[PDB]
This record gives C-alpha cells, sequence and structure tokens, in this order.
C-alpha cells in the first residue's frame, strides 16, 4: 500500500502489510499482523498497532510519530550523521542536531545507522543494533540484546540479564554492582576491554567449561565471557577493576589462584 504526494491515510488489515506514505503528511495504520511502515518525506503519523511491526525512518526527516502499538516493534534508521535515540524518553534525533527529532512510542527495539549512533533502551527487554560506526549502546533495565557490529563500540547492558555482542573492532563492555548476569560474545578485535566498577577484591574469576566467569563477591552479579578459552577471537584483552587493570596473563593468574 503506497501513498502519493497527497496527505494520505493508509490502513492495512490483519495480514503482514507494507505501507509507504510517500511525500506529504500521512497517517499509516498497519492493523494486526507484522507490518512494515515508512512515512517517507513529510511529517507522518505511523501506527503499527498489534503485531511485531517495523518502521523505516530517516533520522534527518523530523516531525514524525512512530508508534509501535502492542507487540514487539523495531525502528530502523539504517536506510550523513548517526542517530541519538532513547526508547525510555521516547525520541530519536540527528547526531549533532537535537532540533531534528522524531517521537517514538511503544517501540521495543532499535536499529541504528552506518554512522556513530547512541542507542538507549528502556526498562523493558530491548534489542539495540548499532551496525557500522562507533556506537554507544545502553540497555537500561530488563533483559536486552546489544549488537555493536563493526566499529569501536561501547556496550552497557545495565540491570537485568543481557547479551552483549561487541562485534568486530575494539569494543568496551561496562559492568558493575547490580548489573545481574551478563554474557559477552566477542568475534574480533585486538584491543577489546571490560570495565568493572566493582572493588577489585570483590571479584572472583573462574573457568566454567570454555567460558570465563567473573563474579562480584557479595552479590548475584556475574559477567560471563562466552568461549573465552575456545579461541583467541573470543577473548577480551584488558579487564579493569575500578581503577586497576589486568591483562590476559593476569586474568589466567587470578583464575589459577581461584
Ligand atoms: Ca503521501
Ligand atoms: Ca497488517
Ligand atoms: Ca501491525
Ligand atoms: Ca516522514
Ligand atoms: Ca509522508
Ligand atoms: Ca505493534
Ligand atoms: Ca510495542
Ligand atoms: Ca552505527
Ligand atoms: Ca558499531
Ligand atoms: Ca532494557
Ligand atoms: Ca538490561
Ligand atoms: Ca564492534
Ligand atoms: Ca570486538
Ligand atoms: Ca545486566
Ligand atoms: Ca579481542
Amino acid at each position: 500500500i503506497t501513498g502519493d504526494a497527497q496527505a494520505n491515510v493508509l490502513r492495512g488489515a490483519g495480514g503482514a502489510d507494507v505501507l509507504a506514505g510517500g511525500e506529504g503528511d500521512d497517517v499509516l495504520l498497519g492493523g494486526d499482523g507484522d507490518d512494515q511502515l515508512s512515512g517517507d518525506a513529510g511529517r507522518d503519523r505511523l501506527y503499527g498497532e498489534a503485531g511485531d511491526d517495523w518502521f523505516f525512518q530517516d533520522a534527518a526527516n523530523a516531525g514524525n510519530l512512530l508508534d509501535g502499538g502492542d507487540g514487539r516493534d523495531t525502528v530502523d534508521f539504517s536506510g550523513a550523521k548517526g542517530v541519538f535515540l532513547s526508547l525510555g524518553k521516547g525520541f530519536a534525533s540527528l547526531m549533532d542536531e537535537p532540533e531534528t527529532s522524531n517521537v517514538l512510542r511503544n517501540i521495543e527495539n532499535a536499529v541504528g545507522s552506518a554512522r556513530d549512533d547512541v542507542l538507549i533502551g528502556d526498562a523493558g527487554a530491548n534489542v539495540l543494533n548499532g551496525l557500522a560506526g562507533n556506537d554507544v549502546l545502553s540497555g537500561g533495565a530488563g533483559d536486552d540484546v546489544l549488537l555493536g557490529d563493526e566499529g569501536s563500540d561501547l556496550l552497557s547492558g545495565d540491570a537485568g540479564n543481557d547479551d552483549l555482542f561487541g562485534g568486530q573492532g575494539d569494543d568496551t563492555y561496562l559492568f558493575g554492582v547490580g548489573y545481574g548476569h551478563d554474557t559477552i560474545y566477542e568475534s574480533g578485535g585486538g584491543h577489546d576491554t571490560i570495565r568493572i566498577n566493582a572493588g577489585a577484591d570483590q571479584l572472583w574469576f573462574a573457568r566454567q567449561g570454555n567460558d570465563l566467569e567473573i563474579r562480584i563477591l557479595g552479590t548475584d552479579d556475574a559477567l560471563t565471557v562466552h568461549d573465552w578459552y575456545r579461541d583467541a577471537d573470543h577473548r577480551v584483552e584488558i579487564i579493569h577493576a575500578a581503577n586497576q587493570a589486568v591483562d590476559q596473563a593476569g586474568i589466567e593468574k587470578l583464575v589459577e589462584a581461584m
């Protein structure tokens, strides 16, 4: 269902619909099912309604409302500067241009751009995908999946039990007291980093299968590095404990000491 240069009202039904507003200020109502909505140019109002809907939005096109409705909905800015978005506060704006903004409501997941983005989740379960560029990803509460992809990314799952995929490039992972049970999955990078804001002597390092497990004594908090021992591509090269740094040789010492 494709609009034209007029201000259109386009309404899908119960199936998986593809709605595109074209030019002008459109209203798109996806109905039930897993819809794909694009406002295109103009200032558009975009309602995914029930189902797991997808929104294709240019971060530089300001003045739209993207409303996922019920279900697990994704906003995608990947179709130049990056995007700053917050699912908790409910906005997305052009990096380097806060006045160029869009309203986000009822959206659970976000895909960024090939440029440097900042993607912030909310207290629910979120998937945040930075794609290329040097991105900052913050999960907030709830159980999140963060994908840094290519580039030098900063990942923090925050509270809840999070999966952190830094991707290729030199990635930094944040962890601390109250961060729950997080797992890191590394694919590549000669200088990945973990920064743990625990007191260093709260930390307990252990090998569990082929994983490295880092616990904070006194808490239920644990950071697992998946397949650490299986291959060098899955390792992080520096671990910081508060203001103290440890290398792989140093980590293995701590493990062996137990
Ligand atoms: Ca139109
Ligand atoms: Ca539909
Ligand atoms: Ca829908
Ligand atoms: Ca638009
Ligand atoms: Ca439009
Ligand atoms: Ca929806
Ligand atoms: Ca939703
Ligand atoms: Ca990016
Ligand atoms: Ca990235
Ligand atoms: Ca979250
Ligand atoms: Ca989280
Ligand atoms: Ca990366
Ligand atoms: Ca990496
Ligand atoms: Ca966490
Ligand atoms: Ca590495």
